[PDB]
DNA sequence: CGGCATACG
DNA sequence: CGTAT
DNA sequence: GCCG
């Protein structure tokens, strides 16, 4: 089992679901406390289990696996022996975990904002509503739409949204294309947001495109909220006899950069962190959603496909469906 | 022990 | 500070 | 929290 998640296939569904979910509770809790190192190790240990070909049934099967030390192994040991891990259950029950989770789920609220509200004594969404002078307009949107945004987006919803986005993109710039990215491109059947990547086959034609797209969507009455290359929107999506608010992210890239942006926006988030870490630490190349830089030659790698990029980095190619780290 | 991904709004 | 993967 |  290699040590980096980008070095191994990770399917969407797997054989250690319970064990990985427990570790990911501890990762999330570490994040709420500002401990990014411990978050990362628990995330990585969870991801290793997702990559295994069968269920872990005994503690000895952890021997030799990367990212499994005293703490993560103990978590698994307790789950194997008793069906529950006391530490994990304590986190789950805690007022701190539950409130930080509730608050950071709001669009516009991060760990630092959640933490300050927690420390001021706030606990509930209605606590926040009763003091709206304390909220940004982004947070106000996030709070008004919180119920709808908490309901999973389905793949049927995605196809309807894609047709709508293509229509506006087509008026804004004939020939521009719309590609589904994010978790749905990895094969997820549900999600909490839809991600699209927009480009045009003629380099440079995409300059200034996103404002033109947003103006057109707004004119069609589709935009409940938005604030450039990236747009984080709340869309009005048709429902039987009504509609619901859906988070949609729109990203534009020049076609020269499209493979990098496609790779970068298709995720998973842990997969991208591990791939960038691998690039820099193992190959000495600097990766982002724009390009891949050799800091010795001071040159950028030209890529025509995601396949090109995996080959550049000396990694076996992984389709999106195997990037669910 | 240092490091932990890398951007844009 | 927030957002994204 | 774990790797190297
Ligand atoms: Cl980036
Ligand atoms: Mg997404
Ligand atoms: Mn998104
Ligand atoms: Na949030």
């Amino acid at each position: 089992m290699p040590a980096y998640a980008c070095q191994r296939p990770t399917p969407l569904t797997h054989h250690n679901t319970g064990l990985s979910e427990a570790l990911e509770i501890l990762a999330e809790a570490a994040g709420f406390e500002g401990s990014e190192g411990r978050l990362l190790t628990f995330c990585r240990a969870a991801s290793v289990l997702k990559a295994l070909p069968s269920p872990v049934t005994t503690l000895s099967q952890l021997q030799g696996l990367p990212h499994f030390g005293e703490h993560s192994s103990r978590v698994v040991q307790e789950l194997l022996e008793h069906g529950v891990c006391e530490e994990v259950e304590r986190v789950r029950r805690s007022e701190r975990y539950q409130t930080m989770k509730l608050f950071t789920q709001i669009f516009g609220v991060g760990v630092k904002t959640a933490d300050r509200w927690y420390r001021e004594g706030l606990r509930t969404l209605d606590d926040l509503r009763e003091q709206p002078q304390k909220l940004t307009q982004q947070q106000k949107a996030g709070l008004q739409h919180h119920q709808d945004l908490s309901t999973p987006v389905l793949r049927s919803d995605v196809d309807a949204l894609q047709q709508v986005v293509e229509e506006a993109v087509g008026q804004a710039l004939p020939g521009a294309t719309v590609t589904l990215t994010g978790g749905f491109r990895r094969g997820k059947l549900q999600g909490h947001d839809v991600d699209f990547l927009i480009t045009h086959p003629k380099e440079g034609q995409e300059a200034g495109l996103l404002p033109r797209v947003m103006c057109r969507l707004q004119d069609q009455g589709l935009i409940l909220y938005h604030q450039f290359e990236r747009s984080f929107c709340i869309f009005r999506l048709p429902q039987p006899g009504s509609w619901k608010a859906v988070r949609v992210d729109l990203v534009v890239a020049p076609v020269s950069q499209f493979p990098f942006a496609l790779l970068g926006w298709t995720g998973s988030k842990l997969f991208q962190r591990e791939l960038r870490r691998f690039s820099r630490k193992e190959k000495g190349l600097w990766l982002n959603s724009h390009g891949l830089f050799d800091p010795e030659q001071k040159t950028f790698f030209q890529a025509a496909s995601e396949e090109d990029i995996f080959r550049h980095l000396g990694l076996e190619y992984l389709p999106p469906e195997q990037r669910n780290a």
